[PDB]
């Protein structure tokens, strides 16, 4: 079936949309060539629709069936509970989209009688009606990127499809305890979301070093959510039902599967019908867990189809990396083509063909890669980095505007050991905090979980806990990493590293002069700048 | 050992304390004899200390050992997870006492870097140190009562003993998923906290009707928290460890048991050492679960000791009711004395001797009892009520002052079908909301779980969900119930029911005239008043 059917009504916005980088004193100081940075809007939605809309063919084989049996066996050892309305409310994110039924996320979290009575009514209805498709909203995402002048400049907006807030809370009642424990048990060390950046590095490096002649590749599925079939979503449901669950959870999980997860009608922000979905909804509770299980299942089967030797997989939703024993150059090339044909048969055809890699540094998984540097004693230290283009573009945007989502601080935390986060992001933002006397003021931050209220002065302690103390003394980065940062600085028109080291030497100076916790920041975050 | 040892430092307050009922237009309209209503303060703490301080002797027998084996067998089927720091933070109550380490409950719930970093540090310390007693604070509670002129007028303040906010969050990480699932599995239908008021009534009534000649009794332990021994708290720990838990949870549960739950030093609000505890702390996560398991264990053993026939127990923390088959009047009297001697040997000696009862209405459990009335069709409807004295006294207090804890609204919800909640509390408070134009304004409310933000206009829908529609049409209440309400109105100087019906007829009139949701309130909440 077609992943989507459309009526012709437009995907519409709910507010003014900016496509152009606010141009400037502070932001220009970071990034000069401002026309390379753009944001997506509803205007490009029409073209994303084209991309994500296609027929799916799916032919399963016994490799798939065997793997699914194994997964169900592990699932059968899992016990999970229903969350009460009140638990599900307290676990609702603070900025999540309001209900059309007259309450918002703050009401949910504060256990408002209105939200609570409503959610209670949605839950009854899930149990008593296992049929009627549940409404969803479709919207174009507003995200910031750099032009990719040579994979068209601007990409169109990605789409998000979500049910009403009331339903989202009921999803947690039925499934929060399942999605938060089940993939771990089924997939073990292949379950990517159990790892901090450092633990991800440890797994990848140990996996890589364990092969005599390692080969690895990332596998990029073309529009993964769109490739997920009805059968895939029912298979997911059958894995959930292998768990030892409460009677009401089983009923609600079945009902959510039938009425919401398999598909349903799509409504724009103006209330008209945009069309119909028969693939993964991007904005449900089970998006991540479901994509993970489904990717793992298809990929494990395809590894067997391709007869790849001593395969180790790491899966984060639609994001897949495999590391195996090389059979030789041409052998690997052939086996990866066979892997890809199996994935394609399972309804997960690729964006660009996967390529075998023989250098761990060149494998990008979750937009990141392992690199190496050395600490103060001279020992090799592996760490997670990424291409700094999107982080820098977004940091420039956030220098122009206020935001709950100032990604710059999340990037500083998650990528604290990197050359670019240390020399550029820390320097740039601490310069601004100092000048504006906002060093002590808490800022909202989306980490790859909740929303945190982070005091900048807590950064040394956060980084120490997450990265360890070597984060404050890494030196002698790889030539590939340095190259990539250098080319990105040129591309975007960021001042060279000379100009950052330098500027940081002055930032370190305010900080140390301020004494106290500000001096601790100068001391640990900027020890690289002095000597 | 002694339940407590004291140094002589005083239990001190953290703010001005009122003992006397604010005297008045609105509150006087509800309750005239204002000197009968008082609140407890730190000044009476010295005398509570005397009461809760005693040596415990405990001699276990094979009835106890057999029951414990059975409980452990059931516990062994339970699986439970660690909560992340972030989950435990989101489940922290909004008004919980701030940390001495520079953050409050709002910081915890908003995932502040300061709270988060701190809690992370407390958790490490729990895992790495299983020895050093953890500090606790002791405070006198401020609670409102009526004078009991014939069980001395005023009781002294109850005491609460709690660790720091950081530790309380770690308690949830280790044990939230255990305390929220384990007692249910071990104790089944005897676990009182699984029931709404109505489901509690259903269990009690069906249990009572299932005996040929029913007898029941409540058992009131003298200062239950004080009777809980070191061995009791280690037995609790051994039941927790029967669960299939994560390695870190096991370690933290052991460590919390050693450093906190078994005992430790007591510190007043001024920071000095008040003494040392060797019994149950009243303000830990495991207080309710622990008291429930321990009460159930001791009581089940004592039932066997006393050879009570076809026993059914209902347990809510320290609160215990048993319903069994009568062996005859003098036989029952003797068996209850033997039950009491067994409980006493197990270190749970009684306040007043338990008395056998042959009328379900006269058994008070959790300050409440089952009664009967009839609905609009004339069918018998069982419901939960209680002596209205404390609810009325507290409602009068809350008419004098603002409060997050306006118990009046919680009492209206939980006791919506009662004669007194309907005629007096609903009438009184809706009269005030109407006059002050605050009908649409949300109010904070502690139900016997979280803190709710309740819009008064949602009451009809809340009551319907919890009680059913018969709540709005109960008639022909029991003569015992009517008697008790009548005597309480005389005692406290509340206007007679004539004066309430009457006044409600006018309240119903504003409401219906207002139209909309206010009219729905007039229609359902006050249908008793018109006809
Ligand atoms: C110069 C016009 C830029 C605007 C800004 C925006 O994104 O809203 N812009 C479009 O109007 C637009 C359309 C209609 N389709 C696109 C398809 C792919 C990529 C970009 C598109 C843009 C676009 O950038
Ligand atoms: C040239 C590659 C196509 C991409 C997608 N693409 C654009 O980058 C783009 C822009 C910047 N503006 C547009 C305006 C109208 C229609 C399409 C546009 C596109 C576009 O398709
Ligand atoms: C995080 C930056 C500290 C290190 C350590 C060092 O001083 O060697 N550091 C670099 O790695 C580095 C590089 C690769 N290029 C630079 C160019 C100009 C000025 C400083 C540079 C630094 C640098 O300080
Ligand atoms: C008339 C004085 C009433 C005060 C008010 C209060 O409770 O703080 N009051 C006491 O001072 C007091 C003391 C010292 N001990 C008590 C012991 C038992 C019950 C009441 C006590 C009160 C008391 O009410
Ligand atoms: C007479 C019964 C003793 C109770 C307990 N009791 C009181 O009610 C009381 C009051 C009201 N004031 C006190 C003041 C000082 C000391 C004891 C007090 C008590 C008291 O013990
Ligand atoms: C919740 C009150 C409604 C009922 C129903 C009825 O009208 O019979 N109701 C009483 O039960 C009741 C009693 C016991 N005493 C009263 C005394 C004076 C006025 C009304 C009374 C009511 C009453 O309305």
């Amino acid at each position: 079936s077609m992943s989507y059917t459309w009526t012709g009504a437009l995907i519409t916005p709910c507010a003014a949309e900016e496509s152009k980088l606010p141009i400037n004193a502070l932001s220009n100081s970071l990034l000069r060539h401002h026309n390379m940075v753009y944001a997506t809007t509803s205007r490009s939605a029409g073209l994303r629709q084209k991309k994500v809309t296609f027929d799916r063919l799916q032919v399963l084989d016994d490799h798939y069936r065997d793997v699914l049996k194994e997964m169900k066996a592990k699932a059968s050892t899992v016990k999970a509970k229903l969350l009460s309305v009140e638990e599900a409310c307290k676990l609702t994110p603070p900025h999540s989209a309001k209900s059309k039924f007259g309450y918002g996320a703050k009401d949910v979290r504060n256990l408002s009688s209105k939200a609570v009575n409503h959610i209670h009514s949605v839950w009854k209805d899930l149990l008593e009606d296992t049929v009627t498709p549940i409404d969803t909203t479709i919207m174009a995402k507003n995200e910031v990127f750099c032009v990719q002048p040579e994979k068209g400049g601007r990409k169109p907006a990605r789409l998000i499809v979500f049910p009403d807030l009331g339903v989202r809370v009921c999803e947690k009642m039925a499934l929060y305890d399942v999605v938060s424990t089940l993939p771990q048990v089924v997939m073990g060390s292949s379950y990517g979301f159990q790892y901090s950046p450092g633990q991800r590095v440890e797994f990848l490096v140990n996996t890589w070093k364990s092969k005599k002649n390692p080969m690895g590749f990332s596998y990029d599925t073309r529009c993964f959510d769109s490739t997920v079939t009805e059968n895939d979503i029912r298979v997911e449901e059958s894995i959930y039902q292998c768990c030892d669950l409460a009677p009401e959870a089983r009923q609600a999980i079945k009902s959510l599967t039938e009425r919401l997860y398999i598909g349903g009608p799509l409504t724009n922000s103006k209330g008209q019908n945009c069309g119909y979905r028969r693939c993964r909804a991007s904005g449900v509770l089970t998006t991540s867990c479901g994509n993970t299980l489904t990717c793992y299942l298809k990929a494990s089967a395809a590894c067997r189809a391709a007869k790849l030797q001593d395969c180790t997989m790491l899966v984060n939703g639609d994001d897949l990396v495999v590391i195996c024993e090389s059979a030789g150059t041409q052998e690997d090339a052939a086996s990866l083509r066979v892997f890809t044909e199996a994935m394609t048969r399972y309804s997960a055809p690729p964006g660009d063909p996967p390529q075998p890699e023989y250098d761990l540094e060149l494998i990008t998984s979750c937009s990141s890669n392992v690199s190496v540097a050395h600490d103060a004693s001279g020992k090799r230290v592996y760490y997670l980095t990424r291409d700094p283009t999107t982080p820098l573009a977004r940091a420039a945007w956030e220098t122009a505007r206020h935001t709950p989502v100032n990604s710059w601080l999340g990037n500083i935390i998650m990528y604290a050991p990197t050359l670019w986060a240390r020399m550029i992001l820390m320097t740039h933002f601490f310069s601004i905090l100092l000048a504006q006397e906002q060093l002590e003021k808490a800022l909202d931050c989306q980490i790859y979980g909740a929303c945190y209220s982070i005091e900048p002065l807590d950064l040394p302690q956060i980084i120490e806990r997450l990265h360890g103390l070597s984060a404050f003394s890494l030196h002698s980065y790889s030539p590939g990493e340095i190259n990539r940062v250098a080319s990105c600085l040129r591309k975007l028109g960021v001042p060279p590293l000379r100009v950052w080291r330098h500027r940081a030497r002055s930032v370190r100076a305010r900080l140390l002069s301020q004494g106290g916790r500000a001096a601790t920041c100068g001391k640990y975050l900027f020890n690289w700048a002095v000597k």
